[PDB]
């Protein structure tokens, strides 16, 4: 929906290489080619198990990835400094995360 | 000039042994020893023959080829793994793959 448009230009401002996803899989946006974005899953699924809480990010270079909600992931392909990275993702989350807790929301019970 | 010094600082950031070639051979940059780099001839030989399609990569790990534009190789000696490489390999042609085509045209007289 709109939500993810928005999302997506607010990263194209600055990346070029970038994909919205959902935890399971599910590509909501990308303009990483679908056979590089299709190798990165693995490492999220195993990541996504205990070492990416929600709210965190994980580098791994070029690959970054940066869970803005319990369901919504962010993955970059990017050589920026990490605090460059840092600050584009604060703000993302600052405009985006409301938002797309509802729009995606985990099932507990 | 500082265009394949741009693209050897990118690969740098996370793989030391690599080469930057024209398709013919001619080295570009390389931190892989002629002794070492000749072994992989074999296989491009054969993949240039074959006409590898610009934008592919083949895998042979450690050894891995990327084919950035129609006349310059990117030549990995390396032990990540294939998601990372294809990766790096599809950020390093969104930098640098128009570039290299006028740092380094195709050569038709």
């Amino acid at each position: 929906g709109p939500i993810i448009e928005n999302c997506a230009a607010f990263i194209e401002k600055t990346m070029s290489k970038y994909a919205i996803t959902l935890s399971d899989g599910t590509i909501l946006k990308s303009t990483i080619k679908n056979e590089t974005l299709k190798k990165t899953f693995p490492i999220l699924k195993n990541l996504l198990k205990d070492q990416i809480p929600t709210g965190s990010s994980f580098f791994k270079l070029p690959v970054v990835f940066f869970r803005v909600t319990d369901n919504v992931i962010v993955i970059l392909l990017t050589n920026e400094k990490e605090n460059i990275i840092l600050s584009m993702f604060e703000l993302f989350s600052t405009q985006f995360a409301e938002k797309l807790a509802l729009e995606y929301p985990r099932t507990y019970e």
